[PDB]
């Protein structure tokens, strides 16, 4: 199958959006897993706090090792073979590219950062990959494990028909075309007339020519 393991102390905000359309449709079905682990639920602490004040002071709180290690070992026991993985702004950028990379993996854990970051002791003693869905700070990990999780989900079989599958890898590069539909004139902007023709060589080949530019304007 293909299964995602997510450690975060906001569960209540999955499935969100992973859950629906396609996405929800297959979860149900089955076609992928989603484990979510609250890591308040690891505190023995009798504060029973997941945070804490970061030794040499500063701003914030960090998540504690010893709270994050018993949520990580309860994963390792049930998924010894999964690929750790961590989101902060810091790490690898992720592209589609590493996203059909993470596929090769069919079991990975995602932990969500909040606060001010993570003891780096778990960044260390575990080995994490440390993952950036791009160049801006988040109010926590979980907005990018979503975002990594729908990137590579997408690319599971049987979530997407093979119709818009071997489709949009035609596109190739970021171009794709500019795409029209029913009204044929709304505020009085007409379609291109080769699009009503039904002539399939010419169309093609008008996409293509489209393709090129806008992105020629990059």
């Amino acid at each position: 199958s293909m299964i995602f393991n997510v450690l975060t102390i906001f569960p209540q905000m999955f499935p969100g959006p992973l859950g629906v359309s396609n996405l929800g449709s297959a979860l149900k079905k089955g076609l992928w897993t989603l484990n979510v682990f609250d890591i308040r639920a690891f505190a023995n602490n009798k504060h029973n706090t997941v945070d804490d004040t970061p030794y040499g002071g500063g701003p914030g709180m960090l998540l504690r090792a010893d709270v994050l290690g018993r949520c990580i070992d309860e994963v390792l026991s049930l998924h010894p073979n999964t690929k750790l993985m961590f989101t902060s702004p810091r790490g690898v950028s992720f592209t589609q590219d590493i996203a059909r990379q993470t596929m090769n993996f069919d079991n990975i854990t995602l932990l969500c950062g909040r606060f001010e970051g993570i003891d780096e002791r778990v960044v260390d003693f575990y080995k994490l990959q440390e993952v950036s869905i791009g160049d801006y700070v988040l109010s926590g990990g979980e907005l990018a494990a979503m975002v990594i999780i729908d990137t590579c989900v997408r690319m599971v079989p049987g979530v997407i028909g093979n119709a818009e599958s071997l489709k949009q890898e035609s596109m190739e590069g970021s171009l794709e075309y500019p795409q029209y539909t029913r009204p044929a004139s709304w505020k009085g902007m007409e379609v291109p007339e080769v699009l009503l023709t039904g002539n399939h060589g010419e169309i093609e080949k008008w996409r293509r020519n489209a393709s090129l530019s806008i992105t020629a304007a990059r």
